[PDB]
């Protein structure tokens, strides 16, 4: 049922540096995840321009942000193109080996962690705030899969048994104990307004009981 | 031999606003074109991770900048994934109808033209400096095509008879008469250093006799 994989050495090194480096401006993780949702939304939009049946798995193109203080999770849902199993295994659709190398060289030429998305590896900034990340994804070709990792060098992939998602990607951030500010409505609103004001899909921040 | 197409009304409106709006910071066109080359380079890199034969049409992943003062052209060449004929017709692989709408709304909510790439339509910033743009492209699936437009509502596509390119995209900017600074070596170097310092492929600026 569950397959466990080793990250490539460079990606393990990227994740160790994100986890261990002192860096206070952690809120940029949300901009990076919302940007990857926007890129995935743009891909299904573009494919649907020539094949409208690609939206038979959901016509609405949007992003939901769902805090849960009881579970200590922040979930980012989109209805973008989704990832195949192969793309999930292959670093969640990114060019992460080469992007890591360039990001390292840049951190040497003075860059800072907030520039991670210039290297094609912004997903991994989730580990600024999450002890465990779970990525549930469904592409029109393919079945629904769950990826997960608490870092430490490995990740798992399984066929997902949760709720069907139609099409798209859900990123569940299991927050570190000192990072619960990212469940607060005022804090999430301030970060989306500062860094994702011009994203071209609706972003709905859910509220809690 | 030559097919002529109308731009969609929103894209014609995007190009008219880029051509007619007073806006002095025209040099951002180069960052936008070099970013689209980087995205195309990332796509063939990612595809080659699971199918190395995709690089049988050229192993090196790079960007060349070629000024020609005699022809008044600046050419941007990359060896990225290339575009099919369909993608060229469909706004050079972009979601340009919806990106235009969001860029317009943003220019209302105070944004400026330099933010065009946040709307997925940075290509069209070429018309800040070019009277005519020619896009020659070759994808592994497909033949080599040339797209061209001097704005005014239409573009052409033909099978290209120039030099074979192996794989990738060449953007030829036929500069406006008052925009020849963008052929000067010191000027191009200053713009790549200011805005494309962290692009993860080599950028070679060619020199002239
Ligand atoms: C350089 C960006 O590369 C990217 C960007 C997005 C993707 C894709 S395709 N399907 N889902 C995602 C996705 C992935 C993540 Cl991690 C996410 O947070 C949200 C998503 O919708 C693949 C590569
Ligand atoms: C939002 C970016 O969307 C993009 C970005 C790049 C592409 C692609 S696929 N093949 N070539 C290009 C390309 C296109 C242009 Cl115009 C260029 O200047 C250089 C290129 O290599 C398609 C959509
Ligand atoms: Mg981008």
């Amino acid at each position: 049922e569950v397959e466990t994989f080793a990250f490539q050495a460079e990606i393990a090194q990227l994740m160790s540096l994100i986890i261990n480096t002192f860096y206070s401006n952690k809120e940029i993780f949300l901009r990076e995840l919302i940007s990857n949702s926007s890129d995935a939304l743009d891909k299904i939009r573009y494919e649907s321009l020539t094949d409208p049946s690609k939206l038979d798995s959901g016509k609405e193109l949007h992003i939901n942000l769902i805090p849960n203080k009881q579970d200590r999770t922040l979930t980012i849902v989109d209805t973008g193109i989704g990832m195949t199993k192969a793309d999930l295994i292959n670093n969640l659709g990114t060019i992460a080996k080469s992007g890591t190398k360039a990001f390292m060289e840049a951190l040497q030429a003075g860059a800072d962690i907030s520039m991670i998305g210039q290297f094609g590896v912004g997903f991994y900034s989730a580990y600024l705030v999450a002890e465990k990340v779970t990525v549930i994804t469904k592409h029109n070709d393919d079945e629904q899969y769950a990826w997960e990792s608490s870092a430490g060098g490995s990740f798992t992939v399984r066929t997902d048994t949760g709720e069907p998602m139609g099409r798209g990607t859900k990123v569940i951030l299991h927050l570190k104990e000192d990072q619960t500010e990212y469940l607060e409505e005022r804090r999430i609103k301030e970060i989306v307004k500062k860094h994702s004001q011009f994203i071209g899909y609706p972003i709905t921040l859910f509220v809690e009981k």
